[PDB]
């Protein structure tokens, strides 16, 4: 299809169109990307991802069209401690994408240790909400919590300082305009605190014509819950000048 | 998801979200439901169906919600014979639906012969465009070409006279309003000729909560091409007051 859109105001337990990878599972009408004990508390060393089953036609070689898409979602992070890790990310990748070996902790379940920074060894665009930046294990990270745009590397091509608020939902709007090649990210907390980051990227040279969209989250030695509360997506193929 | 929509203004050969059954295949940016020779001419004894991969949430028991959906599509039928057969149909059935054994010809690839008219033995709602009504063969049909609404049986719960026009596209709008429980059908030819038929049905008592939508067509002794040219579908769960 040239156009596709779906919306999850909440996440009831009877899902049919979600691909669950790792420890991701539905609990209390929300998607818990990372494992949690019976008490509902986060645990260490866990990775989980979800992907919508239907493939998205991102671009079409023949017609020379590229899709304009918008992804809106909200999530909350909660941890008994305060050093919650490692973060959640919205990502777009080839349809057969699976959790890379050893992609836990700081790699957010998106990259392999040996290629995490090799741009010609990956095919993935992601918007990360990174809460852990210890310079010994996350050497590629700026020294503070941040929202980043990742293009084939765990080392963000663009970042903006961000504030982690335990238990508070962050509302996010991610949009890609094929006309200007701009991938814009706008995140806001209910009190109006706003964060914005954008980057110009030609999706055609990074991803295949058909892709799958979803989320990924991980906790290494440090942990926190990564709860996806809602999600709506829309893509429409458009002719570009 | 509570809502889903997708649009196929045309059908390029490079598809990823369509489930092809029987002889269905894409040719010339259109879906040829029934088999055609190398020259594109229709042949006898052929059945084919397509379904969108993503399951549609038709209704939700817990929240007492029922989906409001709309299916707009266009098709054309062609045949050198004076009595092209057998017809095409838009249908809604359980997710694991497959072509029943011996459902060719007049059964439109939707029902098995032994239970084609046993309503308690089927789970399907279909809008058929029936061009073959030989009273000695398809004994259940009125004696003329017609549009029919099928609910768990090949013997339509309702039909209206329709005119078959060789090689002319028919545009159809199928809608369901959960408030009134009216399943409405409006079809038109490019010259304005209009056909309308409506039926009241509670989908909750006929179909499971999750279903798949698609098209089916077949040709028995008599044949004709059944070309699906375009298709857009949208559904959203609503509260039924
Ligand atoms: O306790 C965390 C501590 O260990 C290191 C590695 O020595 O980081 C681990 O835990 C982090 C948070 O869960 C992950 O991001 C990282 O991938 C993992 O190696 C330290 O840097 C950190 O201080
Ligand atoms: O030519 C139609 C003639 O043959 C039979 C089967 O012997 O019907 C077949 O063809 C029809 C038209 O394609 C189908 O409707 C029917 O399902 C199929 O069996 C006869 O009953 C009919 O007289
Ligand atoms: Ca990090
Ligand atoms: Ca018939
Ligand atoms: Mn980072
Ligand atoms: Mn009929």
């Amino acid at each position: 299809q040239d156009s596709l859109s779906f919306g999850f105001p909440t996440f009831p337990s009877d899902q049919k169109n979600l691909i669950f990878q790792g420890d991701a599972q539905i609990k209390n009408n929300a998607v818990q990307l990372t494992k949690t004990d019976s008490n509902g508390n986060p645990v260490a060393s866990t990775v989980g991802r979800i992907l919508f089953s239907a493939q998205v036609h991102l671009w079409e070689k023949s017609s020379s069209r590229v899709a304009n898409f918008q992804s809106q979602f909200s999530f909350s992070l909660k941890s008994p401690l305060s050093n919650g890790a490692d973060g959640i990310a919205f990502f777009i990748a080839p349809p057969d994408t699976t959790i890379p070996s050893g992609s836990g902790g700081g790699l957010l379940g998106l990259f392999a240790p040996g290629t995490a920074q090799n741009t010609s060894a990956n095919q993935v665009i992601a918007v990360e909400f990174d809460t852990f930046y210890a310079q010994d294990s996350n050497t590629w990270d700026p020294n503070y919590p941040h929202i980043g745009i990742d293009v084939n590397s765990i080392r963000s091509v663009k970042t903006v300082k961000w504030d982690r608020r335990d238990g508070q939902s962050l509302n996010v709007l991610v949009t890609f305009n094929p006309s200007t090649r701009n991938l814009d990210v706008v995140a806001t907390y209910s009190d109006g605190t706003r964060y914005e980051v954008s980057y110009e990227v030609d999706v055609r040279s990074v991803l295949p014509e058909w892709v799958r969209v979803g989320f990924s989250a991980a906790s290494g030695e440090q942990y926190q819950t990564h709860t996806l509360e809602s999600w709506s997506f829309t893509s429409t193929l458009l002719y570009t000048a």
